[PDB]
């Protein structure tokens, strides 16, 4: 079975994810809505339709136009810009609350959360993701995507909602992501590595303890394969973002602060985020 | 053939519905949309619910860049949500009657008469001339309202029910008629002309008025489709215009239950609902006075 240290690390986790990660969507408000051939070509793929439904009972439905050729390719960038600028926040909160994140330096707590955003903002996204309906179940917001699984964000949504994980496996999987103890401005990196390192060894001794099925068989490295994969997939889309950005500003304030290539001053609002409590 | 004066008395109602009907609602902007995400009362209320279940319809909105924003109503669970495309239909309806008003304003023999005559038979025929513009652009396959950029279809709440709601049977039997423009436009000034409206006091002056618009489209009819098939379309007609009123006064009637419990109206719809003539209607007397 799991040592003491690891059943309350994976109880620490896990309650950081329930008080951290609002599944309905409910406190998502006042987003905006709609009123480099390789970027358009990979957009294309990623093109969704998005519905809210009212509590009343009622629902709008948006479908995106076609590809013209103009500026409409990005009639939802600004509307995904709230959505991850809310879902960051979220992380940041879910940070905050570890006694293991808490304690690093601010800088390297700016550092971690800049290098490992995008990361945990997919690996929260997966476990909403219909990979029946290719729907991302945001609360009362949906959006769903109208050979496609050739760009690498959606064949990874698609692969890791294949391995059925539990809610630990994920939350163990954000932590692993979250103290890589590799991004650029990290100080603390044999802290970092060896918090990752015991976050590592915790996955799989969990694996291991409730996972007997042949259908779970080498699951840890196919997981840790992921966590590596999907870090590639940050580098691409973060690069790919600053060129849209650069084209047709979209990002919030604090998501200009992520694209930024000193380091409390360069990021306020994060810094005041880690400042406050919750 | 037709006479000059019927021919001058349709270019001129003709030439009405050319400068004042907007056919694409391309001049119809800043409309409100749904939102984002007792004893006898009770008897108010129930009678509401009734009311607005009969006609039921889905909000399309068409962007620029080929966008399509769709609403589609709630059910009726017991609140206010049955009251959700009200304020849409009431910025809507607003739209049109000041047309309508532009409308009858161009018309000589409407601009002759009294002005609380003219008050008189736009508060009796809004309405009638709404629907009467709405039938132009009903699509009767589809079941849709293409109101240029916006789309309003019907929900199937079967189609013999539907037809049961005597709204929805005016405009497929009507749509089914196949009218020319100058037919529309000729059942327009019928309508407007009624002499037996409230408020009316040159009655036996509108009354003639009525029955040369009647008599110009009776003899437009023989004069310009094939005699045998087209030989009761007249009084096809003026029998869908009879149905109309009675429809006038059931919806008129619904709109003013529903004010009762859940205000909608804008104040120039206040005027036409009952919310000296001229006192009672400034804002509509504003517009014929400009
Ligand atoms: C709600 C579910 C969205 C799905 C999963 O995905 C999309 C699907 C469609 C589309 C478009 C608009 C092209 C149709 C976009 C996206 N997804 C993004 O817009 C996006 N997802 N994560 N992040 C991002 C986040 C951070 C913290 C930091 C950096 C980040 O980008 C590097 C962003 C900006
Ligand atoms: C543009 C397509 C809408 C179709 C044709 O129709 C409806 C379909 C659905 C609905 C609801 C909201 C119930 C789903 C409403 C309505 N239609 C009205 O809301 C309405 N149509 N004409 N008028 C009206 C106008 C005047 C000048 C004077 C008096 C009038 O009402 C007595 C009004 C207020």
């Amino acid at each position: 079975g799991l040592t003491e240290e690891q059943r309350m690390m994976i109880r620490e986790l896990m309650d950081a994810q329930m008080k951290t990660f609002d599944t309905t969507f409910s406190h998502f408000k006042n987003f905006r809505l709609p009123g480099w051939s390789q970027v358009r070509k990979d957009l294309c793929s990623l093109k969704v339709s998005l519905q809210l439904r009212g509590e009343d009972g009622s629902v709008w439905n948006y479908k995106p136009p076609a590809d013209s050729g103009g500026k409409e390719i990005f009639s939802l960038l600004p509307h995904m810009a709230d959505m991850s600028t809310y879902m960051f926040k979220g992380i940041i909160s879910f940070a905050k609350v570890i006694s293991y994140f808490r304690d690093l330096p601010i800088e390297d707590q700016i550092s971690l959360l800049k290098g490992a955003a995008f990361e945990l903002c997919q690996l929260r996204f997966n476990t909403v993701f219909n990979a029946e309906t290719g729907t991302w179940e945001c609360g009362r917001l949906s959006y769903c995507l109208e050979q496609l699984l050739l760009e690498p964000m959606l064949k990874f949504h698609y692969m890791l909602k294949k391995l059925q994980l539990h809610e630990e496996e994920y939350v163990l999987m954000q932590a692993i992501s979250l103290f890589s103890p590799d991004r650029p401005g990290v100080l603390q990196h044999r802290v970092v590595d060896q918090l990752q390192e015991q976050f590592a060894i915790t996955l799989k001794s969990y694996i291991e303890c409730n996972r007997p099925q042949p259908a779970h068989r080498f699951l840890f490295l196919k997981i840790m394969a992921m966590l590596t994969e999907l870090r590639s997939i940050n580098a691409q889309h973060t690069q790919r973002l600053l060129r849209i950005q650069d084209i047709h500003p979209f990002a919030t304030p604090l998501m200009q602060e992520l694209f930024g290539i000193s380091l409390t001053e360069r990021h306020k609002i994060l810094h005041r985020l880690l400042q406050e409590g919750s």
